[PDB]
């Protein structure tokens, strides 16, 4: 079941005809990890955009975790980033193992999309997302309210206007706004209205939570709360 | 021990507190003159303070101008919500934002005081009951 | 009053019933379908 873990094997043998014993068990044999598949999942990937709202340009971090062994079977040695835009056409930036980088958004629209390579090639199945200028726009959450359930827990939920943009599905965002703490994200299913979120909350500081629609046409316009609803 | 009370009666009182060994006493010591008069000098214009995190919170300072010596600051930080242990740093009279590292929870009211340190003694702290919301 | 030991996440509706136990049998419940926010 899994192709990058080590297994312990040992054969012993007897005579086919049942006629003797069974012979002592072969000394242990091991795998060495080496890269048997490509990796079967790209990595999810989010983006920091670091911008004034009056700047035609704006510079986009993009930030991932390593996978899972479960997601890179075996090992990454080293992260492809394959842009593709309108004007440009299609590019690859070799970012080896940072998990961390950061490109200029200056089209109408770019989709990005993060591969993994192994010594045998890319990631089969990988995400993108795709940058739009006109989409940051568009508006489909109509209300979103956060409440701490716990310590470990917060549901996060929203109520869904009609759209005529295929939703795909939705990224929660959530962060301290007292704390300068690492943007946290996760991918969630469209079909998703309310979520229970496994981190550690402290219910009364101030979490920006940022339920971001995303389309095929690119990221939709977040709806934003800073402030846990008392109603 | 390491707490000491005793009683502040005249109008200037400097106390030193030194370590000794086996050998003798320490060769630099602090020294802090408890004046009366100096209590109402107040040097420190505005004061503010930002929860950065749940580990540092800046402190922000502006000095108007003073004809007495300061020789450094001391922030002062206790929970006002809580019967925590006055916490305490020294900090150069160079500085005017400061990175306090300690657990602070970001909503609970702390006073911050900045008390300014001079040769006269320690002066009128500004005093500030809630983070800064501006 | 009575502080009940269990797994609860606060938003959640609960119903919460009293029933009052007396020999004759079990009186009508007290049913609250929400936590009292006032």
């Amino acid at each position: 079941p899994d192709l990058c873990a080590v297994y312990a094997v040992q054969v012993r043998c007897k005579r086919l005809d049942g006629l003797g014993y069974w012979s002592n068990w072969s000394n242990p044999a091991y795998t060495v990890v080496m890269d048997i598949k490509v990796p079967m999942r790209g990595p999810e990937f989010w983006r920091i955009i670091n911008g004034d709202t009056m700047k035609k340009e704006k510079n986009v971090t993009l930030l991932w975790k390593p996978l899972m062994k479960n997601d890179s079977l075996c090992s990454v040695q080293r992260y492809v980033i394959n842009h593709h835009t309108s004007c440009n056409g299609t590019w690859s930036e070799d970012v080896g193992n940072h998990t961390k980088f950061t490109f200029l958004w200056t089209e109408q629209a770019h989709t990005v999309t993060v591969l993994a390579i192994n010594s045998i090639g890319a990631s089969v199945a990988n995400f993108n997302l795709t940058f739009s200028w006109p989409m940051s726009k568009v508006n489909i959450v109509q209300s979103l309210s956060a409440y701490p359930l716990n310590s470990s827990c917060v549901i996060v939920s929203w109520i869904l206007s009609p759209s005529d943009y295929k939703l795909m599905y939705f990224i929660i965002e959530w962060k301290n706004l007292n704390e300068d703490g690492e943007i946290k994200w996760l991918r969630i299913s469209s079909s998703v209205k309310k979520y229970y979120i496994h981190d550690h909350f402290i219910p009364i500081e101030k979490y920006q939570f940022s339920l971001y629609p995303i389309f095929m046409e690119g990221v939709g316009k977040p709806k934003i709360i800073n402030s846990f609803t008392q109603d």
